[PDB]
């Protein structure tokens, strides 16, 4: 369904291990180049919102992510995010008709109450939760959606896509 341009659709998009781990040591603890393709089709041409630590985790070669208005949340007024914009709270981050929150753990939790879509790649990797891990947000019972089929990446890693939505 098309988004009426006067509304404010907020989506979250992330990839997680079975356990819910999404981040560890300032990085994503797997590599799934196939997952980048879905990430691009979902986010291209819209505003993307990320926490400062996720900005730090982006490779300099793709930073800011092209074709998208990059917004970084930080409480550091002097933060340097070249080619992006830095806002100090959530309200000014979510002003676009369509916004995709692209991480990390803190900012997913912050934005979830306002979101009506989650695009979730589940990676079949057994990484138990560890102290300091960044984690996927917990979805309450208002969400619903579709579970995709498992597929192998070129590397042999198995993954599948969940598309969740709510009113
Ligand atoms: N698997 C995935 O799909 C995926 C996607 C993205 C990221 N990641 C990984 O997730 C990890 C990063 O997640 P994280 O939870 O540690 O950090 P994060 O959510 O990316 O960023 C946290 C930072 O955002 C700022 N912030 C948080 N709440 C704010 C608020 N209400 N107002 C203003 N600023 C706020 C603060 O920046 P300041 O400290 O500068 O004040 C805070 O330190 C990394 O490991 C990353 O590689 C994984
Ligand atoms: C792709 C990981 C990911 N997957 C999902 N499903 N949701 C996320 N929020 C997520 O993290 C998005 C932020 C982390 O992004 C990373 C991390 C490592 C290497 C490169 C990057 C840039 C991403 C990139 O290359 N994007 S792209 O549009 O293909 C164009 C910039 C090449």
């Amino acid at each position: 369904g098309l988004v009426p341009r006067g509304s404010h659709m907020v989506g979250l998009i992330w990839a997680q291990a079975t356990s819910g781990v999404i981040g560890r040591g300032g990085d994503i603890p797997w590599r799934l180049p196939e997952d980048q393709a879905h990430f691009r089709e979902i986010t291209m041409g819209h505003t993307i919102v990320m926490g400062r630590r996720t900005w730090d985790s982006l490779p300099a070669k793709v930073r800011p992510l092209p074709g998208r208005r990059n917004v970084v949340l930080s409480r550091q007024a002097d933060f340097m995010a070249s080619g992006a914009e830095v806002v100090g709270s959530l309200e000014e981050a979510l002003t676009s008709p369509e916004t995709w929150v692209i991480g990390g753990g803190q900012v997913y939790a912050l934005a979830l109450p306002y979101a009506t879509r989650c695009e979730v790649t589940e990676v079949d990797i057994g990484l138990p939760r560890e102290a300091g891990d960044a984690l996927a947000p917990v979805l309450d019972e208002t969400w619903r959606g579709e579970t995709g089929e498992w597929r192998f990446s070129r590397s042999g890693l198995r993954y599948r896509l969940y598309s969740y939505h709510r009113s």
